[PDB]
This record gives C-alpha cells, sequence and structure tokens, in this order.
C-alpha cells in the first residue's frame, strides 16, 4: 500500500500498455518518436521519445436504466507527451526536466485551468543554462 | 545569473509565446486545448492545458560558403505537451504530476533513448491514490 507499480496487459515491443487492477485504473503505451529532423547538416544523431497516458474513474455504483432517471458519472483524463531533437537533446532534456516541471508548477500556482486562461504575470524560469 | 526567467516577444492572448535573449534562446507557446469530452453525461466541467515548447542552438561563429567547405552544426529540440479531462483532471493532475516525473525517470534510468528502445524491466511507479 506504499507504491503504485503498473503492469503490462498483453504486448511485447517498443509499444507496451501499462495498466493497474485497481491501483490507478490507468491504461496505455509510451514509444519513441523520430522525426523532423529540420536543421541538421552536420553529423549528429536523432533522439525522441513519446508518452502517453489514460486515466478513466467511471462511477462505483452498478449501471442501470438510462431513460426517465439515470446518474452514473466517470471520470476521464488524458497526458500525452512528446520530445525530439539532434543528439543534444540529451542536454537539453536534463534542463528542460527541470524546467518544464517549473514551468508547469508556476503556470498553476499564478494561473487558472478552471477557466482555461492565464495570468499576464506568468513569470516562467528555466533549470539554468551553463556555470 | 541564478534564474533563467523568459518573456513574450509579440503577443496578447491565451496562445502567447515566449523566449529570452541569450538565456535559453527557446521559443515557448503555451494555450488550452479543450476537446474530447467523452463518456461525461453527468454534469461535469471540462478543463484541460496543451504546452508547446521549441529549442534551438546552432553553432558559434558565422556563416560560410555551402558547397565544397564544412559548415557547422545546430541543435534543435522540441517538447509538447498537452493533458485534458473532466473536473476530476484537477485531482489527477496532482497525481499525475509526480507520477509523469517518476515514471520518465525510472524510465531513463532503466531505458536508453540513445536507441529509441527500452528493458524489459520498465518497472514505473505512480504517486498514489488514496491514504
Amino acid at each position: 500500500m506504499a507504491n503504485k507499480p503498473m503492469q503490462p496487459i498483453t504486448s511485447t515491443a517498443n509499444k507496451i500498455v501499462w495498466s493497474d487492477p485497481t491501483r490507478l485504473s490507468t491504461t496505455f503505451s509510451a514509444s519513441l518518436l523520430r522525426q523532423r529532423v529540420k536543421v541538421g547538416i552536420a553529423e549528429l544523431n536523432n533522439v525522441s521519445g513519446q508518452y502517453v497516458s489514460v486515466y478513466k474513474r467511471p462511477a462505483p455504483k452498478p449501471e442501470g436504466c438510462a431513460d426517465a432517471c439515470v446518474i452514473m458519472p466517470n471520470e476521464n483524463q488524458s497526458i500525452r507527451t512528446v520530445i525530439s531533437g539532434s543528439a543534444e537533446n540529451l542536454a537539453t532534456l536534463k534542463a528542460e526536466w527541470e524546467t518544464h516541471k517549473r514551468n508547469v508548477d508556476t503556470l498553476f500556482a499564478s494561473g487558472n485551468a478552471g477557466l482555461g486562461f492565464l495570468d499576464p504575470t506568468a513569470a516562467i524560469v528555466s533549470s539554468d543554462t551553463t556555470a
């Protein structure tokens, strides 16, 4: 009852879907997506990575008749993240890791998604650049 | 020389692109993308959020002739993340925040993007569910 590890449900490749029985109830897979190598004449390997996960949580009560009176609520969420780029990606990733977490952390603390809008004081900061 | 804050270049709406002069020199445009309501008969507000980023860092020094001579390299990265879902999203996000960080943190520590492939020991864990 501490960690919430997920397990696959029939799959064997670079695109395997994972899910839990009663942990998160989520289900999805994550694979790499190499493409869009714009601006890259000089020899430079191309790296990328895509990960998507869905979260579903329907009402507890059972089903019934949906005609006169029926109330069967359900939750539906989806998260998609993709990152691609030349070899330099391995470097931008480390910086983007703490940057994508801070930029989104400050946007939720200053802005409000409940209205699909943000404030003019969107002061976002990045991890770093060098020492 | 501590924080790397970003600023807009020219915009005024829910979709504005920010960047820095020398800090990161990368363009980032955030915008709310509401869609795909899916199973959601019961009254439940719809929330979402999409964020796009574009990293660019070309080799130093000026340009020259690109025919019988050698050209300078250039780095190019891109990060796209989007999340949508009913009101439950507000709660799911909190959990997905630490989950998307650990799931991706363990995938990079166990797997290798350099080969666009991962290992069979992809033991990913989620934040939590309840107490």
